[PDB]
């Protein structure tokens, strides 16, 4: 496989991994898709604007294309690219991957959130090994399963676990790796969090970019017609978009296993983040892919221990809290559709910015969105700020 | 079909037609097949805390499923339909409502009001109490217990138009005044109930008096004890970890309807929460599985959540603390110390006429389900102390 040698100074050898579901896992999921029953005719429901959630005629029409779908390509494609696994504190850690043959290759640490997933970022890593060859690529991708996510195990049944445990086992992947002297990091939603944690408190993470900064205006600073519609888009999502967040953050135990019962119940709670995050529309076919992904490993009730950190509400959120302030090279790249739109101005007073790009096109999930704007901005990013 | 306490007052302007509930061979058969095969959640950090800090436990929804598949609805069945039961037709809307009807010209007729993830059962043990103390010839009162819009054998709302609390006590109203009471009725609420009872009372001149068991607000501006500061602490416990669900049910009710309609045992962790956690005196698993089991018959919960958006975005003042919906008539208030927010008599006052207060040493949110002879002797001593004939 192209791409998999493991870079020369490695401390640990990874396992190398495929997926494989076994035809039971795919049956049972087609059977218990067939047996979900739909809900009656609602008011809400009938809303094409999805003002209440997603309409019935958008599940019943998806539960319907759920039922023709082909998990096999799909996991054909996921195995071109090499995969492995770290044993780290007890877990089994899941990451893709694309190493170069130069020896000072630039290690980058892509971190996908909830509800995504590493398939958020291979039309990025297809772009990649498009432009280069092994020989060529500058950079090593590294692209993890958190804890909790896909073929990530854990977390631990007896302890709590949280962010900062994340970028610690995190952080470990890419020392595992040879990148004691170094990486970048990127992350969006929960990513954006862990990358800033990595930045702050662990030595190996010498810059960190961001797409999501979740914040309230700072107090500190004064609009344009563009930061007009950001103030707007971020009080729709606090007010009208946050329901999931306030669940998985006090009743994980309810949710996570309300929609265990069936794969339909976690289309539902899923897909309508799909469609309202999205600048640019995702296909029906990906969100199938993604869903299909969590239910065949039971990400859903392992995937949201990170909620519950913001009950009760703490006094300053991370963003915004001088303890997580990035001293570090620090970078923002501005989708407009992401959830919190945030302009430079905010971002600035949360670490030292010193890169700045912002797109016309795309919402929250950039670099399933726009691949190709993504690998941009991460190519000027780490070139800025890369100290050797 | 002759049933005891079902002749319709001499008053009626609109006759109800009978009704029975007779859920079909096949619907029970499918719902223990759904049951089955619903899928359980692995073992989590959060499925594991067995003071429930993160919801339901794992054990108690796997010994939940296992007792439903075993669960029984015709018994259930049977008992409801000893009950009088009735439908109206009201703005398109099918009303039902279970009734205690007397036989006396001038008896008080009362309205009693259910609330989420509740239903017309709460009342059942109430009206079995009323109905051992008295006969048809005997009975003081006209009992009313009507399913909300939405809710179980209720219809609706309707699906071109929102529909909201105020259309809700227009319709619960209309009930009483098809019944022949425009000359005046009671009513009683908690949960959601309790902000219908509030409207009947602000709003509709055929409800004379209302007594309330809950009166969901914060300290007021218009202003402790050791049971004030528990009940201080139950009330930031409930909105700063007790409503996810409000949250969700008031900003994406189509996403939670859809969610939790796919599978029966989605339901019952969404739903079996609430009468966990909400109760004062424990409610038994089968008291459960015959609400979640009637909810799921019915297609309710999808159909029920609509109240909870009338908070999104946050309304300049909450319904109680709202000068709009100060109760002028008499207002009587039970203080139950396991209510989801217990609200001490001081709070309460400034929302209405209070002329009766009841404090209780036991009982939670579902009162009349779990204290059902403390709800009957506050509901027959509040009724007898304001009504004015």
């Amino acid at each position: 496989l192209a791409y998999s040698n493991i870079p020369l100074g490695a401390t640990v050898i990874p396992s190398p991994f495929q997926v494989h579901i076994s035809d039971e896992q795919i049956e049972e999921l087609q059977l218990l898709v067939k047996l979900s029953k739909l809900a009656p005719p609602t008011y809400e429901g009938l809303q094409q604007d999805r003002r209440y959630g997603i309409t019935n005629e958008w599940l019943a029409n998806a539960k319907e294309a759920w039922k023709s779908f082909d998990w096999r390509p799909a996991e054909s494609r996921i195995n071109s690219f090499p995969q492995f696994t770290y044993d780290i504190e007890g877990l089994t850690i899941h990451f893709v991957a694309l190493f170069s043959e130069k020896k000072d290759a630039i290690p980058i640490v892509l971190l996908h959130g909830w509800p995504g997933s590493f398939l958020e970022f291979l039309p990025v890593l297809t772009s990649i090994r498009d432009k280069y060859s092994p020989e060529t690529l500058p950079y090593h991708i590294v692209v993890p399963s958190l804890p909790g996510y896909t073929f990530s195990s854990g977390p631990p049944l007896d302890v709590n676990f949280n962010g900062e445990d994340t970028a610690r086992v995190i952080n470990k992947v890419m020392l595992n790796l040879g990148f004691e002297d170094g990486y970048v990091a990127q992350g969006g939603d929960i990513g954006s969090k862990i990358g800033r944690i990595l930045a702050v408190d662990h030595d190996a993470c010498k810059a960190v970019h961001l797409n999501a900064c979740y914040m309230g205006k700072p107090s500190s600073i004064d609009i344009t017609e563009e930061d007009k519609r950001a103030l707007a888009r971020a009080q729709w999502f606090a007010t009208f978009g946050s329901g999931y967040i306030v669940e998985h953050g006090t009743r994980p135990s309810t949710i996570g296993n309300a929609l265990s019962t069936s794969p339909v119940a976690l289309l539902s709670w899923i897909g309508e983040k799909f469609l309202d995050w999205a600048g640019e529309t995702i296909p029906l076919e990906t969100i199938l892919e993604s869903v299909t992904l969590y239910w065949f490993t039971e990400t859903f009730p392992r995937s949201i221990y990170h909620y519950r950190e913001n009950f009760p509400p703490p006094k300053l959120r991370h963003t915004e809290d001088p303890r997580w302030y990035i001293r570090k090279p620090f970078g923002f790249s501005y989708y407009p559709m992401e959830v919190v739109p945030t302009p430079r101005a905010w971002v600035e007073t949360t670490g030292n910015l010193v890169f700045w790009q912002a797109h016309e096109k795309g919402g929250h999930f950039a670099a399933l969105e726009r691949p190709q704007d993504y690998l941009d901005d991460l190519t000027a990013f780490c070139e800025q700020v890369w100290a050797g």
